[PDB]
């Protein structure tokens, strides 16, 4: 189909983004690398929208397969289930490291992803990614609701992504330290006023249970 | 007539705004507001160390002021004293009206935005943003379509947040560049 051809061209174009950006230039090079004329890039706008969203989709697919591989390793008993805070730090780092070959041009990619006509796609990819991370985190520990989970992790990811753009530290250590702090901020939002009440009341029932036992002899 | 503990905090935070230009969106400004009301240094113990409460307080006042502006513009149209604007024009005017509320506080607003992006503030900041955006659409009076509730909210939130970021870097006369960016984004969305 004509969609399979577009996906092939856009995949080939990714090799050329480092030198040419998210541009028709890169798409033309991708088309030429498949034996096609540069005019094949006529199938896409000039924004770079299609190529960037293609890359984001590929990255989220790669992430899910890594997380599924990590989970199966736990199912084999060859790895221990990580705590939520550790799991989320590892999942975000794994996902953001996929940007490194393209990092010179990622600030522009982000600005294109933020164009109003791209926001439905960009936000849907982001939301599915976040939902996927939480699925494999399991958590069932914190008592955030679906909304708090999404908002906090989207913020963790989006702010860490921005910090990465300005990070000149070796292997982006400053980015992962920012990430560690933001995940710690979110994990401490689990200590709501409700949880003080529910845990305080759980202890009341615990104390009353001891009173009945003590009474009984 | 007496005051509740929420009215007291509201008073402290309103007074704290005077000290933002000199102290930023910080606990120091909050403490300064408390002393300007005659309260002890112990007053600021009721607030965190972020300055978050002050920032969220200001965002709320701005969104409240905005709803009142929109209510007034709508009443003029109901009275036949003004003609209903097209959606694209309405949203450009509403976003400009809202972002112009930042100008007296723009020196420190770049840091305030970053604090609002922290996980412990996002649920609140994101709720204020969505309610504001939903409020803008309510008064636009756009009766379909080409975008639904979800696409409408998402696009206008992006228009607002990206225009806001551009505004932080804009030293052009009367923020001409920001409104030119805004017009460009609204045209991108409607098309
Ligand atoms: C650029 C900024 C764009 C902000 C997008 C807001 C769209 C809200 C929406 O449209 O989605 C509303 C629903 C809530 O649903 P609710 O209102 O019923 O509660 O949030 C969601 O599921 C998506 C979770 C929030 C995603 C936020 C990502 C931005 C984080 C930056 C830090």
């Amino acid at each position: 189909s004509e969609e399979q051809l577009q996906h092939r061209i856009l995949t080939a174009a990714l090799e050329f983004v480092p030198a040419h950006g998210w541009t028709a230039e890169a798409i033309a090079e991708g088309a030429q690398s498949l034996g096609l004329s540069s005019a094949a890039a006529s199938m896409f706008g000039k924004d770079g929208s299609e190529l960037i969203l293609h890359f984001v989709t590929q990255c989220n697919t790669r992430l899910t397969r890594v997380l599924e591989e990590e989970q199966k390793l736990v199912q084999l008993g060859q790895a221990e289930k990580r705590k939520t805070d550790q799991f989320l730090r590892d999942a975000v780092e794994t996902r953001l490291r996929m940007l490194i070959p393209y990092i010179e041009h990622w600030p522009r990619a982000l600005s294109i992803l933020m164009l109003p006509h791209n926001i439905p796609s960009s936000l849907s990819l982001l939301t599915s990614m976040v939902d996927d991370m939480w699925h494999y985190a399991g958590d069932q520990s914190t008592d955030f609701n679906w909304y708090t989970r999404r908002a906090m992790l989207a913020a963790i990811y989006n702010t860490t992504e921005l910090v990465m753009m300005q990070d000149s530290s070796p292997d982006f250590e400053d980015t992962w330290r920012f990430l560690e702090n933001r995940v710690n901020d979110a994990m401490n939002m689990g200590h709501t006023a409700k949880q003080v009440k529910s845990t305080g009341e759980a202890l009341v029932q615990g104390l009353m249970g001891a009173a009945v036992t003590l009474k009984n002899l």
